[PDB]
């Protein structure tokens, strides 16, 4: 049971937020509607299918919420030290659905789902740029 202006995916609810934050600013803000709630992690393709419906918004509606404009921060990040990509919300990697090219792979430490597939793919941006977000509250 999502609230308004939520909608539910496995294990909880997705926000879609078109305020434009940077990643840290962005997963701080998802944090803050409690234990739980961090910028969506996207543990497999049915996930994105959902995920990609939400915010291409190409027909549905609930009461006061439209679809993303541009790219959409989503919970991975590569802290600065560390190598490998990580969830913000604890998950351990298991799906990923990276941009396939070299250059969507680098310049930034920071992932948004791309507008340019209707948010089939993501690609890694600096952290301090400004975008939408979403978060996923879970239960």
């Amino acid at each position: 049971g999502c609230g308004p202006g939520w909608v539910p995916t496995p294990g909880g609810c997705l926000g879609f937020f078109s305020r434009e934050l940077s990643w840290s600013r962005a997963e701080s803000f998802c944090r803050r509607w409690g234990p739980g709630s961090h910028l969506a992690a996207v543990r497999s393709a049915a996930e994105l299918r959902l995920l990609a419906e939400l915010l291409n918004a190409s027909r549905g509606g609930d009461g006061s919420g439209e679809g993303a404009d541009g790219r959409v921060w989503i919970g991975l990040h590569r802290p600065a030290g560390s190598r490998s990509w990580r969830w913000s919300d604890g998950t351990a990697p298991r799906f990923a659905s990276w941009h396939r090219t070299a250059k969507a792979r680098r310049g930034g430490r920071c992932a948004a789902l791309r507008d340019e597939e209707a948010f089939t793919s993501w690609a890694a941006r600096p952290c301090t740029e400004r975008n939408a977000f979403v978060c996923k509250a879970a239960a």
